[PDB]
């Protein structure tokens, strides 16, 4: 009956279908609507279904309401094939009920899977329901919701009737929204809103140990997993849905903790988008799944943060609103409406395109240091190039496996590097089953044999991390024991504005498997090749590796100059290079993913440490013209300060600064200029007759004073 408890399930219905705001000659409305009309049918001219027949899977029971909720939609939609169909309700009310008996009421158990009686199904009866309150009684409602508070009789937990629950915690505890929240709307059990939204508040509490995001931007969940762009899309675009509603209601959250937003926007989240994509790094197990690439994932966050916009007041609603509008704009690959699901988002996102009122914004350049989940962001702005840097500690872990999903990501996070040139498409279009899991980017790595049944670990070193100076200067290190306990060697990268060396020593080998650093692995777009210049003078590869001793530069030249990427080499180094044809599916590296072999090109360098006590130390100058690239090199000759053992540095003069990483305590003297006295990572520049100084004990992830870490000199 009408009531106001039913006028808050009408404006979820809006940010979940978005019919109230649609348009028939909508050009982008009017695409998601084709799909949905196909979807539907495609569902609904099968059921009951082969497609998901197996029960004991439980991750076809969500499946199965789920494509019930995808009729909801377009049943409830005045503008559609399905407007008001009498086989299409009937069949959702005959199966929405042959299935509460069967399947889905109390004497029953969860086997399989949980996060489905629990989570993703829930939600689907829920949306359900919500947008078909008409074709539906109370009591009705009543009927079928109640299998939620059974196995959801709580917000504080989860896994509640089993026998070893857990606390919702993260983006996880956000699913206690959807689930009970509406659930709770649709029961009109009063409580269920009440109870539920004070455990809602406990997300905006920042932590500096545990799950949730950190105050230096970092996001862990899952005990120690990188994950500011995997849960943290669960938890922003889930959460930009629940205020609304919430809000309205009678217990609403105080405007307090709706400052913790903003932090997770521009601390944790923004760092990580570039040119409309959110760092894989960021994403852990993800990346294995084609239907969520880089760009598209990207989406799930843009999304988020203008659903909040929208929801805000005066500065903070056009800034965040500018935020977004020309992170879009930076994006010349994805057509960013092509992971917008509902209508509301996308007369949003028209909006914004449209309305000049809103200006547009390039972005500053930037560092953002998440030590606290062991990776490093930068982006040049002046160069259009971005750097992340996947490593791990004793503090978090390499790489996660889970619901068999991840399963060749093992050096992902062993020194794992990404660069971010004018390709775009470069770690998208099928790269991530492709690509080559044992020549992974900047690792070093012996030549073992992986299985995919492997587990993530941690290390058994916690000197890891790295000390900021500026937007455009910092330095990290990792004290590396690898999978096996074979090879340990120092591994330190310098990033210096236009530039990142990576240097390591001490590299030792006690196996008899041939050790090898990848100094890159990229993917070739084909109908732009490029053209390899090794020494200054051309090349021409093939899938044989060709050896180069006695290698000073490697250029790799193309018709984009911000497409090019240099590698100086200090020390004219042995390397072997190739270029194959690398095919794969999805399936490989994650069970559930279609199997259709797909191919793309890669151009592979490499060093191999032979001798017990090898080194490796040379610097990535994209973005940068052949022309340039060789008075750069002429620029930097003697720009090696250390690499040694117990210490490495580089010295970029041009700016005036030394990044650097002991490892003992001892007085060692940089450039004849001051000294450096303590165990750590520096990031120092002069500018006058004096010192700028950024020390960071990355074991006790402590910082200290000068006077302790630092005297120049006369």
């Amino acid at each position: 009956v009408k009531d106001t408890y039913t006028d808050r399930l009408d404006d979820w219905n809006g940010i979940i279908a978005g019919n109230q705001y649609y348009d028939s000659k909508n050009d982008q409305m009017a695409k998601l609507n084709q799909e949905l009309e196909g979807k539907v049918a495609d569902s609904l001219s099968s059921i009951l279904w082969e497609k998901f027949s197996n029960y004991k899977t439980s991750a076809n029971l969500t499946a199965t309401y789920r494509k019930l909720e995808e009729m909801a939609k377009q049943v409830t939609n005045p503008s559609s094939r399905y407007y008001q169909d009498e086989t299409v309700v009937r069949t959702v009310r005959d199966s929405m009920e042959w299935m509460h008996k069967h399947v889905y009421n109390s004497e029953k158990s969860i086997v399989g899977n949980w996060w489905d009686y629990e989570i993703g199904t829930p939600r689907a009866i829920n949306n359900t329901l919500s947008l078909m309150k008409e074709y539906f009684s109370d009591e009705e409602i009543k009927k079928y919701t109640d299998v939620i508070e059974k196995f959801v009789p709580d917000p504080e937990h989860f896994r509640k009737t089993t026998d070893n629950p857990f606390k919702a915690l993260g983006g996880n505890l956000v699913d206690m929204g959807r689930v009970k929240v509406i659930a709770g709307l649709l029961r009109k059990d009063d409580q269920e809103i009440s109870s539920t939204i004070r455990s809602i508040e406990q997300v905006f509490k920042l932590v500096d140990q545990g799950e949730g995001f950190y105050q230096d931007g970092s996001y862990i969940d899952h005990t120690n997993v990188a994950y500011t762009g995997a849960y943290g899309n669960v938890l922003i675009d889930g959460l930009s849905q629940l205020l609304p509603v919430i809000q309205k209601t009678k217990n609403p959250i105080d405007k307090d903790k709706m400052q913790t937003m903003y932090h997770w926007i521009d601390k944790s989240f923004a760092p990580l988008l570039v040119n409309g994509e959110l760092m894989d790094m960021s994403r852990g197990r993800s990346i294995s799944r084609a239907n969520s690439e880089g760009h598209v994932a990207a989406v799930e966050v843009l999304r988020g943060i203008h659903r909040i916009a929208d929801m805000s007041e005066g500065e903070t609603k056009q800034r965040l609103q500018s935020l977004v509008k020309t992170i879009v704009q930076s994006d010349s690959y994805y057509d960013v409406f092509k992971n917008l699901k509902t209508y509301k988002d996308i007369s949003l996102m028209q909006s914004l395109l449209s309305d000049a009122g809103v200006a547009s914004v390039p972005r500053t350049s930037y560092l953002s240091a998440f030590n606290k989940m062991d990776k490093t962001a930068m982006y040049n702005a002046e160069k259009g190039f971005g750097f992340g840097l996947s490593l791990f500690s004793s503090r978090t872990l390499n790489y996660e496996h889970m619901n068999k999903e991840n399963k060749r990501g093992w050096y992902t996070s062993d020194g794992m590097f990404y660069l971010y040139n004018g390709d775009l498409s470069h770690y998208s279009d099928g790269y991530w089953p492709t690509v080559n899991p044992y020549k992974m980017p900047g690792t070093t790595e012996t030549d073992a044999k992986r299985a995919d049944s492997d587990t993530g670990k941690v290390l058994p070193s916690a000197f890891v991390g790295t000390s900021k100076l500026d937007d455009a200067n910092a330095t990290a290190t990792m004290d590396f024991t690898n999978w096996n306990q074979t090879l340990t060697a120092h591994k330190s990268w310098f990033m210096l504005k236009d530039k990142i060396a990576f240097l390591g020593s001490n590299i030792q080998n006690t196996s008899t498997d041939t050790a090898a650093t990848t100094i890159d692995q990229r993917k070739l777009e084909s109908s732009n090749p490029y053209k390899v210049y090794v020494n200054d003078k051309e090349a021409s590869l093939t899938e044989q590796e060709k050896d180069y001793p006695e290698t000073q530069s490697v250029f790799l030249e193309s018709s984009d100059s911000k497409k090019n990427i240099g590698y100086f080499f200090f020390k004219k180094s042995s390397i072997s290079m190739s270029k194959a044809l690398q095919k794969g599916a999805w399936k490989d590296i994650n069970e559930g993913q279609s199997d259709k072999e797909v191919e793309n090109e890669f151009l592979t360098i490499s060093q191999a440490h032979k001798q017990n006590g090898d080194s490796y130390g040379y610097m990535l100058i994209p973005n940068v013209d052949r022309a340039t690239f060789n008075q750069m090199i002429k620029e930097l000759e003697s720009s090696l300060i250390e690499n040694n053992e117990t210490l490495q540095s580089v010295y970029d003069a041009k700016q005036g600064v030394w990044g650097i990483v002991k490892y003992d305590d001892s007085v060692s003297t940089i450039s004849n200029q001051f000294q450096v006295l303590k165990r750590g990572v520096y990031t120092i520049r002069k500018e006058g007759d004096e010192y700028k100084i950024a020390y960071y004990n990355p074991e006790t992830q402590e910082s200290a004073p000068d006077q302790e870490v630092f005297k120049k000199l006369e």
